[PDB]
């Protein structure tokens, strides 16, 4: 959760950190994963990210999202305060729980 | 004041910040120059800041290193208010106003 330090010659000093560009693509609600896909499927994680931390970070950004529009998601049969809580699956294209260009967010693990 | 963002190939991405390893001596005055060349001359600063901004950064560290010993400055005859809020110079080791591996910090200008 810090950068690394290198150090040169002439007593100067550069701090780099790493990043993976991952661009989600939702398998929420068939009926809401458009507007998911376009306000809230660009994230930028450290290469070090554990994918259950990073499955907080796509929930928080979900429900940030969709809580200015919560009263249009009630007649669609969406209530934030169970999705606020619920658990979030992130994998990549092959259904594996490993980081990479694009993942899959869904309410259900990657089937077999 | 912001890192700089570096693209590669598969989706990786890296933020670089660059510094330069800055070493204060003090020339303040001489019978303290000792203490704050121990306690408060390491620094570490991005390459694109000023030497008028600088100073501020060394000026509020070296308040804060003399704060919690205030008391036994004024038998010194060193009030802190006026310290607090005194004009600071840095120059390199030939009296110019950039910012190099080592500095010298006096209230006065750089002589000639
Ligand atoms: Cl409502
Ligand atoms: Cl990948
Ligand atoms: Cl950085
Ligand atoms: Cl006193
Ligand atoms: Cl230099």
């Amino acid at each position: 959760g810090a950068p690394t330090k290198v150090t040169f010659g002439d007593d100067t000093v550069i701090e780099v950190q790493g990043y993976k560009s991952v661009n989600i693509t939702f398998e929420l609600d068939e009926r809401i994963d458009k507007v998911l896909n376009e306000k809230c499927s660009a994230y930028t994680v450290e290469l070090g990210t554990e994918v259950n931390e990073f499955a907080c970070v796509v929930a928080d950004a979900v429900i940030k999202t969709l809580q200015p529009v919560s009263e249009l998601l009630t007649p669609l049969g969406i209530d934030l305060d169970e999705w606020s809580m619920a658990t979030y699956y992130l994998f990549d294209e092959s259904g594996e729980f490993k980081l990479a260009s694009h993942m899959y967010c869904s309410f259900y693990p990657p089937d077999e």
